């Protein structure tokens, strides 16, 4: 149908094309990659999935665990939950964590926002993602659902990708991609013995703006997220 | 010889320097990475290499398999074999797949084009790559051999790289890198049993223009390529 | 403390913000990734660490090994230790290797320079890194300690990162990141037998300017570094 034709793009595509080209010219984007052992989260998720759907009415995916860890890291690393004004040379450190979530829709990519995500529990996050994705796909968003974001999470693993260099959109200073969670052979070291284990591993590429965040700051922020996910103390957070 | 000197660059270098700096400013480039199990292609290639050289006169490398899978994916994903006009907001979906191939030459990188690649078999692709690389290296190209490309494949694995973030050149919307194919330990899951196998693995970084392709579209396009290569039903395609 | 405030940034942050945004607009940056087996260097380092601190007064980290291999590669690949003037179309191939080292400080990232690094031994490199990092952190640098660099090495593995797409700053044409050195299961092939070994592996992302270096040139340069590190003939270089 499309093949061999020239057609005017829809408004979402036109806006995305304009915003992404401009975004790269008014920021200094680079992507740092860390690997995280998601096995404990995967086991916790598998064990509690039936009780979660029964009590909260929504499916329990990996995304609310990534959101909870990222939002707590943005509170303890306020330098990342920030915006730079290149005209006045002032940095604004936001008190709210307004978390943008990339949502794939048939008309194009949309980035709705979970406002004040720092006040939400894992069940509330799971419900907000479902509500935003549904309203994004059915033209039921309001303008304020698409603005005010202070950081973004993009699920690049939804379509099989291990990694990407996602584009951040100023005034945001960071966008985290959640790669595909894949079983991999990894090395475990305990009591001086190196051995090979099968673990659920994920790559987390973080695109950050070098105007706001330096490489070591990005590493410290990603280390906080990694340690939270690897310990996986989320049982109480599930409110079952 | 070069060390401690200042010299005027040759024309290929001057053009590359100008085109690549400009390309990044008029597009929104990002690179998505997937991993593909090339074992079946490697076994098929090893088994049929002698019969291929004897019948078709050229060596059988991995590149014609990547080209065949990519060209079929560009036909089934017309949204990727496309160009965006930022002035009129129109997308042109090309009917031809004119596949650019990056060729390393002593005077610099050249990107000759296989026009109407969708009409070619694996032997015809193998011969066209050899012809274009030879004419690129011996100053025997014509101007139309270097224009009209709708997508590019760059063999970054030729010099050992696992991955890269290759630069696309508008009006193209995508450029795929074929990383070095390396034996790696990977996890196989069958009948509920996780186990470790040695497989020939490759990383395929795709740089795409966010004006034309969103992240989920890139993932769906790369999934089509991955499934074609992993199944490796190419015996009949070899025309032996 | 920062949360909920707007504050004027310090001078280092203001300069970094300005330089990194501009750098991307006057160059064609891309990042090629190779993997290197650091096991032999790790064993050599562990065995000689006590004798190194006793004789040279400084701790022996992995960074002087990366610096030695990179500096020798910049001498044998003069096309990488070079600067492009886009106005005159002239390439300057530097005779000195002035190696910039990224240093994380509490006030922000600084990039001091080891001038004429090609004339230094591993102990001299180890001492120069310690001196530059100390003076960077205690406001004891002079202006010429921060200029004249021909290439940069950035230790992204200091804060846990496997990889990054570091930003180069013109007139430099390349910046190498040293990822976190991690034990991984890898495939060894000897006498026709494929087997799985535990090795200390590192990813080395190289951001290069496409105005100066093409992808195959970057691969050849990284292959020289990889072969030097994997052979690890550095015993005599330690001067113990
Ligand atoms: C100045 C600087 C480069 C010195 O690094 P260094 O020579 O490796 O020295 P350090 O004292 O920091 O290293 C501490 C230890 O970590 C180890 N280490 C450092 N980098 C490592 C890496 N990439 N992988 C594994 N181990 C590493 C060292 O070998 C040393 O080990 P040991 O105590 O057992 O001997 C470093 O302090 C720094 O500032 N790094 C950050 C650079 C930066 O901000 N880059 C920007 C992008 S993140
Ligand atoms: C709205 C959205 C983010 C919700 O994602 P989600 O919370 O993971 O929910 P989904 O219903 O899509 O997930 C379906 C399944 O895949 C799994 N899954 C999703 N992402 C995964 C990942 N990164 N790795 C492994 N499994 C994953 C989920 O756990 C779930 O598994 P289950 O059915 O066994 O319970 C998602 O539909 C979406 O739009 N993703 C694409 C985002 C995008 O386009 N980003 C741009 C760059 S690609
Ligand atoms: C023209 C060109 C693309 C042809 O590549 P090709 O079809 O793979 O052919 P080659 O003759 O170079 O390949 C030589 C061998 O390496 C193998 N090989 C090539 N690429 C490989 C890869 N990615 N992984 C593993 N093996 C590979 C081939 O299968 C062949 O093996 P064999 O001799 O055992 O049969 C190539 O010569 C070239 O110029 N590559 C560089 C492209 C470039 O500069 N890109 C820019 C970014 S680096
Ligand atoms: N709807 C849009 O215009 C989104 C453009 C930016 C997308 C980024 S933040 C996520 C994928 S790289
Ligand atoms: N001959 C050229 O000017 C090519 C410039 C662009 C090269 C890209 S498409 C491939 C390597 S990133
Ligand atoms: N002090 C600075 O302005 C450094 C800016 C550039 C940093 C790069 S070279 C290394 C991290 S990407």
């Amino acid at each position: 149908s499309l093949r061999g034709t020239t057609q005017k793009v829809n408004r979402i595509r036109e806006i995305t094309a304009m915003k992404t080209v401009e975004a790269l010219q008014i920021s200094a984007q680079l992507t740092q990659l860390h690997e995280v052992d998601m096995t404990r989260v995967a086991e916790l998720r598998k064990k509690n999935k039936p009780a979660f759907i029964e009590k909260h009415g929504v499916n329990l995916t990996y995304l609310p665990f990534f959101v909870k860890a990222v939002v707590e890291a943005l509170v303890s690393h306020p330098n990342v939950n920030a915006s730079f004004n290149a005209k006045t040379k002032e940095m604004t450190y936001h008190s709210s964590v307004n978390l943008s979530i990339a949502v794939d829709t048939p008309a194009g990519l949309l980035t709705p926002v979970i406002h004040d995500a720092q006040d939400l529990s894992i069940p509330e996050i799971a419900k907000a993602i479902v509500d935003l994705a549904d309203r994004s796909r059915n033209n039921k968003l309001k303008p304020n659902d698409l603005s005010g974001g202070t950081f973004t999470i993009t699920n690049i693993g939804s379509e099989g990708a291990l990694s990407d260099t996602p584009i951040l959109v100023p005034p945001q200073a960071g966008i985290l991609g959640t790669g595909a969670i894949v079983k991999r052979p990894v090395v475990i070291t305990e009591d001086g013995i190196d051995s090979i284990a099968i673990r659920q591993m994920v790559f987390l590429p973080l695109t950050y703006d070098h105007q706001v965040v330096d490489g070591a700051d990005a590493g410290r922020f990603l280390t906080t997220i990694k340690d939270r996910l690897e310990t996986a103390n989320f049982e109480g957070d599930l409110q079952l």
